[PDB]
């Protein structure tokens, strides 16, 4: 079923952990532009999404990528987008409404925010971020950096049946 190994350990980087988690969590829509070298997530999603009947939409403008993930979500998809540096602040106003979405930000509010510091946390916090956005019908921010994204660690990648997924009411 899945295009990457599951139900066993693998020695992977933080970005790859994010991608695998997002997909295992049921994400089928991703909108973004390359943000390499700061992140390798676009390319992993470009590879994996077609293999699970999901969608990667490529859009330079940060405003467009978030707006696209919002429309997909309202249309019933588990959706995410990824931005870097200044790009997050451009999304600030789009980010009420009660739309479930995960926004990966690389590098005063009342948003739910998870900030992984290890590869294991990049995995687990990504799953938790989808579960929270569905549970509370709201945007959840996964706040990461290029250091975490490129760290390598051996982590157990669970089988689907081992992972608790919450879906929106």
């Amino acid at each position: 079923r899945f295009p990457f190994p599951v139900g066993e350990p693998d020695f992977i980087q933080g970005d790859e952990a994010i991608a695998r988690a997002a997909i295992l969590a049921g994400c089928r829509f991703y909108a973004g532009y390359p943000i390499t070298p700061a992140s390798e997530i676009f390319e992993a999603m470009a590879l994996y999404m077609p293999l699970v009947d999901g969608v990667v939409i490529q859009m330079e403008d940060e405003i467009a990528s978030i707006a696209a993930a919002i429309g997909a979500s309202w249309a019933g998809a588990k959706a995410m987008t990824a931005t870097s540096g200044p790009g997050f602040s451009l999304m600030q106003e789009n980010i009420m409404t009660e739309t479930p979405v995960v926004i990966v930000d690389v590098q005063d509010h009342s948003l739910i925010v998870l900030s992984p510091s290890t590869v294991q946390e990049a995995f687990d916090f990504t799953i938790r971020a989808f579960n929270l956005s569905e549970k509370y019908r709201t945007p959840v921010i996964l706040l990461t950096d290029a250091e975490v994204g490129h760290m390598r660690e051996r982590v157990y990648i669970p089988n689907p049946d081992e992972i608790e997924i919450i879906n929106r009411k």
